[PDB]
Parts: structure tokens; C-alpha cells; sequence
């Protein structure tokens, strides 16, 4: 008589009515709305509906035969039965996974959460208890790191294919093809065009080996690749609500097993949506991360419903994290340029300059003048105009076409457009700036049988993901940029041991030959003590050798994995080196620096000795560099170093220590020996060095052939040289500085991959002390280990006594600061 329970919309003697004419009478039971309203609006029972007389209109059902019926809203045990949520169960390991037939191997979901920031779980994870726990009873990491430019197209199709954008070709939500004459949007019928699409997602790979897909939004699962859709697929439609994305995937995952999919995704735009809209730092994204902490609740008590909760393989995910933008930090290029009307500028943190003339003059447009012009104009500038070759590799963003030729660096919480008409609410919150700063870090937790439970795994990137989701589904991963093994300390049971790669051509003997001491046409240092009888100071005993091999290469040489190739081992005192025949240069020198050595302020310019166990040529005589404009010259293993002494160590004077240097990169190498390796050798008790040249013409991130760099040389004085396009050097010391890089447990590295220009424009150097810019420019240079094998054609730490997989994440990690 006081309740509508029953009788909604049925006629009343008793005060309080049920029917809509109640609401404008303000004669309605106190419980009107939540009994007979609400049910058409919730996914939800609640202590209103639990035995409610079925209603016709309800979303799903909280009846007594709700059961027989099978349309229970999802938290019907929990709220009508008294049974606990999944959030609310404690951990449970999950050694064996409990599948129906057809599961054989379980299935995987990948669940996005787009724009949810890897500080959002850091600092909020009170208020998110569902993926609180799925962190503590799963595999996470604090920081997924993606890939540049931080935005959902690149990163959502890198994630399904191992590739980087350059690679994959969704370079952004938004592109130019010249070859194609077109634009690519998300809101263009371009969008559903394959020829924008390359790789292989994960879906297909899946098809060729005999899995089904299911997916409910995925960039690139509503297009034809490779003639492929997903078995089950959606065209994209923003305004589908998250409940009925969650609820159609349960219904996917109970089909029978002849057309039921393993590989399934789920897509939502929050907090995305809410973080552009209110900014990462307000009340509606602490909203909007509540919502999506409640729809994988509903997605983990739907997975218990059916008994799946033990068997499927979960990965919660995002594409990027979020930044709040500023008005005041905000760059136009108008201000510099003038209103010209010959470029389109891509606006944002990944901002990108073309001519507006395309296809025409899209190679033929002058970007070094524009980059020139935009280049130091102010101090302390936001901004750095780079020729995308230039950009650092870590970012391995210049191989396409569909990258403009001149992108713009920006700092943290800066944006850059033409002018202020052309860009949306300076105001909004943004991403797409380097993949490294702290709020463009993503999210990554890893629940089910496959994963491990409780484990916090070291920052590693979302390239890795698709070779993992691979493992998991037993699928042979197609060629991608991902370290197959690199993420194995993730899996309880992994299905793929890596090997070292195995080393083509074995090393070939550089023997001293009889030959006459020939004027170099050097002016050295009275200072330095030259090498009087060579045959004498280079006939080592395997005693003498053994030392030297042991306190050099730690870890074994760099291993040379190039096909048409012809190195040599060159001995010395202090360092070892594998010198290239066939490019007139050491491919690499190791070295191992001590706390306690010594660096040497003396000079050492126009000063070589001969090596005779390799033919003299013009390029390696002081005379060739004498007064050259063009090219100088410097050292791999530093002269400045003594171990035995406190002058100058004569055998790095040799000629087959020697790297062609323009004079501007000549502050750089000299800095780094001069100052920083001392510095880093202190720090850490001592430091192993690898470094070398990098030659990649191709930007492309590999090392050149042999036969494309026959045709790359400079003639320079009527000789034909070649001048690296990088240096690297590779550091490598212990966690445990205790102990020294000879005697190392653990290995802790830090690696480069040096741009050698013939200015210092990238670094803005007028009016600013030698010191900082250098260390800036390396921080901004860093790289992966194997971002260096990759560029080099070289394979490091292959006498490394761990497992090869500990190695590849070794290789695999890039250091944060
Ligand atoms: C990320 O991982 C990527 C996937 O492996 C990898 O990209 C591959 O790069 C290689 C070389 O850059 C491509 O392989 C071939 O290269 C040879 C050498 O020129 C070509 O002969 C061959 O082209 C072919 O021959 C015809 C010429 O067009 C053509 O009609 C044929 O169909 C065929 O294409 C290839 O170009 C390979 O295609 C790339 N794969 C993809 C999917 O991009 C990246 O190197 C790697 N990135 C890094 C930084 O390591
Ligand atoms: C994109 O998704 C939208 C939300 O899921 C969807 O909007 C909805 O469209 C349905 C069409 O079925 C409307 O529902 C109507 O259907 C019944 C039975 O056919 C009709 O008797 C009623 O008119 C009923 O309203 C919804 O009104 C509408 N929902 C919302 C929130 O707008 C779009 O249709 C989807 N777009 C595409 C491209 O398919
Ligand atoms: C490349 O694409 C542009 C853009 O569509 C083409 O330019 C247009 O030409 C059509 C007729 O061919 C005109 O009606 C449009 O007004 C033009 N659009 C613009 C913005 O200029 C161009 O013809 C295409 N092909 C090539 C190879 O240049
Ligand atoms: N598969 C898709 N196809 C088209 N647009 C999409 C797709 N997935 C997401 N979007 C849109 O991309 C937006 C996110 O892009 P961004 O603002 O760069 O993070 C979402 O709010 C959607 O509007
Ligand atoms: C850069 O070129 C623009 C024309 O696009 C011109 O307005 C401006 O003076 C130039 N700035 C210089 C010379 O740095
Ligand atoms: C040539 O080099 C010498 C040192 O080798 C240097 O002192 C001098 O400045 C240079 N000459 C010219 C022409 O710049
Ligand atoms: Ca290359
Ligand atoms: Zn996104
Ligand atoms: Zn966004």
C-alpha cells in the first residue's frame, strides 16, 4: 500500500499511485522511479528490483525466473542472492586454466581504455577497486610506454601488429599520401580505404592459423586487410553505450565453439573523451574512471556468470596518456612566418609542416630553409624544427612517406599550429608529444592463466604486446619490431625460448705485414712516447691476451650478424676494436674505464701512427685532414685515457682507431671523453664502452648494405670517404656498484645513437655554457641496446651467463630520468 513493487502501472485505491499521471500529482510512491522508471534506463538490479514482477521494458531482469529466463542483469547474485562480485573474492592463482571445449588453448582480450594515463592508477587506485585488484592479483606495469606520436590510431593499430606507425602507415588520425593524392581521417570514407593499412593485426595472423576474432571496436577491425575481416566485427559508432559492448562480447564468448572467436577486443573513449573535455586534473575524469572501473567489473562478474573468469586471458590496456594544455604554451608559427599561404602545418605536440601545393612540390619544397628559419630565434624556445632523419631514432619516425618532411619537437605541455584559427580550445587537454614524457605513459595489466599473479614488471613497450598476445593464443608471430622473449617474465609458461642470433661469417685475421714506418704527415706532441719497434709492443702472449680479453669484452665481443661482410680483430692494451676492410674503419672499439684512471688534458690533434696490419690509404695520413674543411677526424677508444701512465695512451694514435668527424661533432666526442665518461665512471665504479659508427642514408633504423653504401662515399681532396650518420656508444656498469663492470651479478646500461651534423643547430649553442646542451643532447639521443643492433648490424652480451630472454629485456629497456 506504501510500495509500487508489484503493481506498476496498475490503478490504486490506496493513497500512493503507480502510473505516470503520479509524477505532475507529486502523489507517486516513494519508490516509483526506482521500481517501474529507472529498469528501462539500468543495467543494474539493486534492493529495489529484486523480485520484481518482470516489467516488458526493462534493459535485463532481477525476477525470481530471472534464471530460467537467462536475462539476470550482470550483479543479480551479487545484489539478490547475497554472493560476492568478483572485486570482492580474493586473489586466486590461476595454474591451470578451467576452459570449455573449444578453449583448448583460452581465448584473449584486449580492453582499451583510451587517453587512461599510467598516473591515473598511480594516484586514484583508491577510487578504482577493479583494476586495483586486477593489478594486484595479475602482471602490471607502472608505465606502458607507446609509440610516437602519442595518439589512437598509431597506437591502437602498433598494439595489434608489433609494428611502428612508419611501418604500419597510421602515422596519425590524420595523414597526406602523396603517392595516393589523399587524405586520411577518422571521419572519411579514406578511413575504410585498406591501401592505408599494412602489417598483419593480430586478427589476421589469428584467421591464418585457424582462430576466430570477435571484435567490438578496433582501429582497422571495420576495414578489409589482406582481403581479411575479424569473423565478428562493428563498424565504429561512438554513441553505442559500454554496457552493450561488455554484454554482446558475453554473448560472443557463449557461442558454439565451431564459430566462437579467441581473440576478442573491447574499445571505450573515456577517459579520453572527458580528459580533452575537463583537462586530466578535474572532478569529470574522476568520474569517467570510475565509469570505466565499473564496466570491467561488469565485464569480470559476466566472465564469472559463465565460468570464464579461470580460463580467458585479459589485457587492460591504453594507447596514451593526457597532458593539460595552455593557452600561454602554445607556439604560432604565423609569428615567424609571417600569413603565408604555401604551408599546411598538422597542429598539436607532433606538429607536422608540408607544402599546401601536393602532390606537385611535396619532395621539390624547400623544408631546410622553413627548418632554418624556425631554428634558435629566442632562448629557453619550446620548440625545435627537425628534418625527420634528425629526429632521434628512438622515436623511429621518418622511414614513411606519409611523414612530412619537417616535424617540430615539443616540449612537455606544449602545442604548435600556423595560427590560432587553425587548432581547437588551447585550453582542452591534449596528447601526441614524445612517447617518454611521464603523462603520455599508458596502461598495462595482464589477468588469467597466461599471465603471472602479483608481479610489477619494468616499464616496456606496447611494439611488445602483439609478439606476447601471440604466445598466448600458441600463434606464430609474423615479422614485427617487438623482441620475441623480451616480455617472457611475464608468462607463467612461455612457448618461445630466444636464441643469441648466430653469427654469419666468422672474424678474419688483420696479420702484421713488413712494411716501411711512412710519413702521416703528423706534427705530434713531444709529450707522446710513439711505438719504436710495432712487431715487438704487438706480439702478445695467450697469458697477456687472456688479461686483456677478460678486462675488454666482460660480456664477449659484438658479434657481426651482416651478410656480405669482412672483419677483423685488432689487439691492443687498453681496448679491442673490429675493423672493416671493406669501409676503411672500426665497425666497433670496447674499452672498460676504471674509478681510479686517469684523463689526460694534453693534446693529441695531428697525431696518428701506423697500424701495419693494415694497407696505409690517403684517408688514414694527418695530411688528408690537414687544414680539411670539408671532414676531420676522431678517435673511437679515447687517447685521452691512461691505465698504466698519466700522459697519453699511444697505441689509440693508431690509424685504425680512427672514425671521419666534421669539426661541429668534434665538441660533442670531447665533451663525452673529456668530461662525462669520467664523471660516469666515478658514479658507478667503473663503466665497459662500446662505440662506433652508424651508417643509415635510408633512415629507416637499420645499417645500410655493403652495396647501398658503395654509392653514399664523399670525394673529398679526389678520395673517396664515408662519413657516418651516427655515433653510438653503449655504457654498461652493475646495479650493485660494489662490485665493478667485470664482476657484474646484474648489468645496468645506458646507450646512444649520436646524430653526427655538420652544425650544432638542434642544440641552440650562442650564449650558453659547453657543459649543459651536450648532456642535454644525449638524454634527448638515447636509446635502446637494441635500437643500436638493429641500426649497427652488431649483437652484444652474447657470453652473458644468464638466460637469453633476461638479455632481451636488458637489450629491450630504455632508461626514464
Ligand atoms: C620493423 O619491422 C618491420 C617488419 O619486419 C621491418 O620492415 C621491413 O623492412 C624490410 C626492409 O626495410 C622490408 O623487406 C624487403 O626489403 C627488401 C630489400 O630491398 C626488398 O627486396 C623487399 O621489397 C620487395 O620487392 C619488391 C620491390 O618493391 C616488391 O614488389 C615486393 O613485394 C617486396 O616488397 C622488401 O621491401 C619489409 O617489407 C618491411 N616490412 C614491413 C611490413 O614494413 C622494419 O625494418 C622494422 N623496423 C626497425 C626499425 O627495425
Ligand atoms: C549508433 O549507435 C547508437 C546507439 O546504440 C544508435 O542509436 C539508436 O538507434 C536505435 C535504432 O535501432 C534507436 O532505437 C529504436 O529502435 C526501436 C526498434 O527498432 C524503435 O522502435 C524505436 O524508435 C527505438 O528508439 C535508438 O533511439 C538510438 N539510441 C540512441 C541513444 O540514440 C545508432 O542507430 C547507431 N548508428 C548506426 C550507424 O547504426
Ligand atoms: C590531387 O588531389 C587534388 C585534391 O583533390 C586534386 O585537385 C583538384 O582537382 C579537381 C579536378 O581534378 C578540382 O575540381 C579540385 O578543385 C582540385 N582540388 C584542390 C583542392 O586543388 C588534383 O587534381 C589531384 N591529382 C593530382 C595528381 O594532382
Ligand atoms: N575505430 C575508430 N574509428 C574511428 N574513429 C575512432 C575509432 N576509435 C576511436 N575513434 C575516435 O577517436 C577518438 C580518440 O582520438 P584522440 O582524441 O586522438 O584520442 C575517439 O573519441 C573517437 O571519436
Ligand atoms: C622566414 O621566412 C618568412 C617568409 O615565410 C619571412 O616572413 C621571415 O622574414 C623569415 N625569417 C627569417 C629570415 O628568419
Ligand atoms: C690550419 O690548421 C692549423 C693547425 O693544424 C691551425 O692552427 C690554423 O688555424 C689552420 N689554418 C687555417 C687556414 O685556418
Ligand atoms: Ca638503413
Ligand atoms: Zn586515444
Ligand atoms: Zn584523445
Amino acid at each position: 500500500v506504501k510500495s509500487c513493487k508489484g503493481r506498476c502501472f496498475e490503478r490504486t485505491f490506496g493513497n500512493c499511485r503507480c502510473d505516470a499521471a503520479c509524477v505532475e500529482l507529486g502523489n507517486c510512491c516513494l519508490d516509483y522511479q526506482e521500481t517501474c522508471i529507472e529498469p528501462e534506463h539500468i543495467w543494474t538490479c539493486n534492493k529495489f528490483r529484486c523480485g520484481e514482477k518482470r516489467l516488458t521494458r526493462s534493459l535485463c531482469a532481477c525476477s525470481d525466473d530471472c534464471k530460467d529466463k537467462g536475462d539476470c542483469c550482470i550483479n543479480y547474485s551479487s545484489v539478490c542472492q547475497g554472493e560476492k562480485s568478483w572485486v570482492e573474492e580474493p586473489c586466486e592463482s590461476i595454474n591451470e586454466p578451467q576452459c570449455p571445449a573449444g578453449f583448448e588453448t583460452p581465448p584473449t582480450l584486449l580492453f582499451s581504455l583510451d587517453g587512461f594515463r599510467a598516473e591515473y592508477l598511480h594516484t586514484w587506485g583508491g577510487l578504482l577497486p577493479v583494476i586495483s585488484k586486477l593489478k594486484k592479483c595479475g602482471t602490471y606495469t607502472k608505465n606502458m610506454r607507446p609509440v610516437y606520436p602519442t595518439k589512437t590510431f598509431p597506437n591502437h593499430y602498433s598494439i595489434v601488429t608489433g609494428l611502428y606507425p612508419e611501418s604500419h602507415g597510421i602515422i596519425d588520425n590524420k595523414m597526406y599520401d602523396p603517392k595516393m593524392n589523399a587524405s586520411f581521417s577518422l571521419k572519411s570514407k579514406e578511413k575504410f580505404n585498406p591501401e592505408w593499412y599494412k602489417g598483419e593485426p593480430i586478427w589476421v595472423t589469428a584467421k591464418y592459423q585457424g582462430l576466430k576474432s570477435g571484435t567490438f571496436f578496433w582501429p582497422g577491425s571495420d576495414v578489409e586487410i589482406n582481403g581479411i575481416f575479424p569473423d565478428i566485427y562493428k563498424m565504429y559508432n561512438g554513441s553505442v553505450p559500454f554496457e552493450e559492448r561488455i554484454l554482446a562480447v558475453l554473448q560472443w564468448l557463449q557461442l558454439p565453439k565451431d564459430e566462437r572467436p579467441h581473440f576478442y577486443t573491447l574499445y571505450l573513449e573515456e577517459p579520453d573523451s572527458s580528459g580533452h573535455s575537463y583537462g586530466p586534473v578535474s572532478s569529470e575524469v574522476i568520474k569517467a574512471l570510475q565509469r570505466v572501473d565499473g564496466m570491467v567489473g561488469m565485464l569480470m562478474d559476466g566472465l564469472k556468470e559463465l565460468n570464464l573468469h579461470r580460463c580467458l586471458n585479459l589485457i587492460l590496456i591504453s594507447d596514451h596518456g593526457m597532458e593539460q594544455g595552455s593557452c600561454k604554451k602554445y607556439i604560432y608559427l604565423n609569428k615567424y612566418l609571417g600569413d603565408v599561404k604555401n604551408i599546411k602545418v598538422i597542429y598539436g605536440p607532433a606538429a607536422r609542416l608540408r607544402p599546401s601545393d601536393v602532390p606537385d612540390k611535396y619532395y621539390s619544397f624547400n623544408y631546410e630553409g622553413i627548418a632554418r628559419n624556425l631554428s634558435c630565434r629566442e632562448p629557453n624556445q619550446h620548440f625545435k624544427p627537425y628534418l625527420k632523419h634528425f629526429l632521434p631514432k628512438r622515436l623511429h619516425f621518418a622511414k614513411s612517406d606519409r611523414i612530412e618532411p619537417l616535424t617540430f619537437y615539443l616540449d612537455p605541455q606544449w602545442q604548435l599550429a600556423l595560427n590560432p584559427s587553425e587548432r581547437k580550445y588551447c585550453g582542452s587537454g591534449f596528447h601526441g608529444s614524445d612517447n617518454v614524457f611521464s603523462n603520455m605513459q599508458a596502461l598495462f595489466v595482464g589477468y588469467g592463466p597466461g599471465f603471472k599473479h602479483g608481479i610489477e614488471a619494468d616499464t616496456f613497450e606496447n611494439i611488445e604486446v602483439y609478439n606476447l598476445m601471440c604466445d598466448l593464443l600458441n600463434l606464430t608471430p609474423a615479422p614485427n619490431n617487438g623482441t620475441h622473449g623480451s616480455l617472457n617474465h611475464l608468462l607463467k609458461n612461455p612457448v618461445y625460448t630466444p636464441k643469441h642470433p648466430k653469427e654469419v661469417h666468422p672474424l678474419v685475421q688483420c696479420p702484421f705485414t713488413r712494411n716501411p714506418r711512412d710519413n702521416l704527415g703528423c706534427s705530434c706532441n713531444p709529450s707522446i712516447l710513439p711505438i719504436e719497434d710495432f712487431q715487438t709492443q704487438f706480439n702478445l702472449t695467450v697469458a697477456e691476451e687472456k688479461i686483456i680479453k677478460h678486462e675488454t669484452l666482460p660480456y664477449g665481443r659484438p658479434r657481426v650478424l651482416q651478410k656480405e661482410n669482412t672483419i677483423c680483430l685488432l689487439s691492443q692494451h687498453q681496448f679491442m676494436s673490429g675493423y672493416s676492410q671493406d669501409i676503411l674503419m672500426p665497425l666497433w672499439t670496447s674499452y672498460t674505464v676504471d674509478r681510479n684512471d686517469s684523463f689526460s688534458t694534453e693534446d693529441f690533434s695531428n697525431c696518428l701512427y701506423q697500424d701495419f696490419r693494415i694497407p696505409l690509404s690517403p684517408v688514414h695520413k694527418c695530411s688528408f685532414y690537414k687544414n680539411n674543411t670539408k671532414v676531420s677526424y676522431g678517435f673511437l677508444s679515447p687517447p685521452q685515457l691512461n691505465k698504466n701512465s698519466s700522459g697519453i695512451y699511444s697505441e689509440a694514435l693508431l690509424t685504425t682507431n680512427i672514425v671521419p668527424m666534421y669539426q661541429s661533432f668534434q665538441v660533442i666526442w670531447r665533451y663525452f671523453h673529456d668530461t662525462l665518461l669520467r664523471k660516469y665512471a666515478e658514479e658507478r665504479n667503473g663503466v665497459n664502452v662500446v662505440s662506433g659508427p652508424v651508417f643509415d642514408f635510408d633512415y629507416d633504423g637499420r645499417c645500410d648494405s655493403l652495396e647501398n653504401l658503395r654509392q653514399k662515399r664523399r670525394v673529398i681532396r679526389n678520395q673517396e670517404i664515408l662519413i657516418p650518420t651516427h655515433f653510438f656508444i653503449v655504457l654498461t656498469s652493475c646495479k650493485d656498484t660494489s662490485q665493478t663492470p667485470l664482476h657484474c651479478e646484474n648489468l645496468d646500461t645506458l646507450a646512444f645513437i649520436l646524430p653526427h651534423r655538420t652544425d650544432n643547430s638542434e642544440s641552440c649553442v650562442h650564449g650558453k655554457h659547453d657543459s649543459s646542451w651536450v648532456e642535454e643532447l644525449l638524454m634527448l639521443h638515447r636509446a635502446r641496446i637494441t635500437d643500436v643492433e638493429h641500426i649497427t648490424g652488431l649483437s652484444f652480451y652474447q657470453q652473458r651467463k644468464e638466460p637469453v630472454s633476461d638479455i632481451l629485456k636488458l637489450k629491450t629497456h630504455l632508461p626514464t630520468f
